[PDB]
């Protein structure tokens, strides 16, 4: 089952998406910790739990939750940057690891949330089956800034499936991956409580990312229409993910002369995973949407292979995913802190139209050297 645990709370409660919450104590090793309210209430949290009470350490500090040791497990650390015993959020630096994994280093949720226009956040992470029953967390202040404080609002330990296997240049199975984004495409937001496979994963809207001045045309499934998962696992993204996406729409001459382009901000040095989650609910047959798909400039699905959906998967309303692999640095045009993901017909095969189409898209950075930490962001 779900742990989810609000730091620093003296009783359980429910949030505003009817999950439950317990107080972080049972599972909190190091003795004699601050546990603080938070003393202002911004008004775009959602919920009061488990944002407005908090665990302050000002010397390191190791939760143990207990884990089946062969399962993949995502973890979720919740951060509302605020007023916690009089101390100034700005002096908040730490890092944290999850066994010999380290998550966070260096880290300013203050900053982070400030460049985000944001006033809390949730960092996401799905750690691989470690063989322990442990999974101990340990928060540790930075020892370079002699004012430090680390702090915590709310940890979630879920069990999850063995969601990744390959990606299109790599084997990610045993990967610690960290959640970047992750978008419904041309639908609605989706709230973890309509999640699938009880991972109570948040799917947001994708309008915000996309660059392009063409914002192409969204669809619908028709109503009643069923998703035919088949072997697809059901918990690798709920129907409405497929069942909603973005396009470029009727006009073929229009999307020639476009690519639908989303841009995302990521941290430099590290690989990523672009899982484009696809579903084609319009149209019946092969070589009618045929269209390239472009990471960073460079071709991931294009010359004389390029994406045909219902080429992937046989069959209107049948889901599927691609992964593809990018390296993100500095030895790259516009600075190293970026992907762009872009889509335009392909002329390839003379397919009956020029469209293309995307259903979901998740990105996620592999660890490097046992490390996920990036630096903070320009506030
Ligand atoms: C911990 O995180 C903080 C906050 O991100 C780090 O401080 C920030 O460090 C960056 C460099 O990565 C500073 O930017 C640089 O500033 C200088 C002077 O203006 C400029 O010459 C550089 O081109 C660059 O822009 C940023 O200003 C700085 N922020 C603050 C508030 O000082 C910090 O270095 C990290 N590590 C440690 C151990 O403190
Ligand atoms: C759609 O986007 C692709 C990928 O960014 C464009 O092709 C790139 O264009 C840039 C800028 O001229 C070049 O640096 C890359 O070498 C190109 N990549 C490839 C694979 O050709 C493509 O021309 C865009 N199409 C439209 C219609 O804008
Ligand atoms: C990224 O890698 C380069 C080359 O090793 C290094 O110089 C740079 O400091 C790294 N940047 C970050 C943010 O780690
Ligand atoms: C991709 O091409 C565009 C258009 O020429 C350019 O502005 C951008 O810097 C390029 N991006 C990369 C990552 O090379
Ligand atoms: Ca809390
Ligand atoms: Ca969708």
């Amino acid at each position: 089952q779900d742990i989810s645990l609000s730091c620093g709370a003296s009783e359980p409660a429910v949030d505003q998406d009817k999950k439950k919450w317990e107080p972080d104590t049972k599972f909190l090793k190091t003795p004699n910790t601050v546990h603080a309210p938070a003393t202002y209430q911004d008004p775009s949290l959602l919920s009061t739990v488990p944002y407005m009470t908090s665990r302050i350490f000002t010397a390191p500090a190791t939760y143990e939750i207990p884990v089946k040791g062969d399962k993949r497990h995502m973890l979720r650390l919740h951060f509302y940057p605020s007023t916690y015993t009089g101390l100034n959020i700005l002096d908040s630096y730490f890092s944290v690891a999850a066994n010999d994994l380290t998550l966070l280093s260096n880290f300013s949720a203050a900053i982070t949330c400030q460049a985000l226009t944001q006033a809390y956040l949730v960092r996401e992470y799905s750690l691989a089956p470690s063989e322990k029953d442990v999974l101990s967390i340990i928060f540790t202040p930075s020892d370079k800034h002699p004012k430090a404080f680390a702090f915590i609002n709310g940890i979630e330990v879920i069990p999850m499936p063995e969601l990744f296997d390959t990606a299109s240049l790599s084997d990610t199975k045993t990967a610690n991956l960290q959640t970047m984004f992750r978008l419904n495409v041309g639908g609605q937001d989706i709230p973890g409580s309509q999640d699938s496979g009880g991972l109570t994963r948040t799917w947001y809207n994708d309008a915000p990312y996309i660059f392009s001045a063409g914002l192409g045309v969204t669809l619908q499934a028709s109503n009643n229409f069923r998703i035919d998962y088949q072997k697809m696992p059901v918990s690798t993204a709920p129907a409405d993910v497929y069942k909603t996406a973005r396009s470029q729409g009727p006009n073929g001459d229009i999307n020639m002369k476009s690519n639908l382009t989303w841009m995302f901000q990521v941290d430099t040095n590290f690989t990523y995973i672009m899982r484009l989650h696809f579903c084609e609910f319009q149209l019946a047959k092969i070589n009618q949407k045929v269209f390239n798909i472009f990471i960073n400039n460079r071709t991931a699905q294009g010359d004389t292979n390029p994406a045909d959906i219902l080429g992937w998967t046989g069959g209107k309303g049948i889901p599927t995913y691609k992964d593809y692999a990018i390296y993100v640095d500095a030895n790259t045009g516009g600075g190293g802190e970026e992907i762009s993901l872009q889509m335009t017909p392909s002329t390839f095969g003379q397919p009956e139209y020029y469209d293309s189409q995307l259903n979901g898209l998740e990105i996620f950075k592999i660890d490097t050297m046992k490390n996920l930490a990036g630096p903070n962001p320009k506030p």
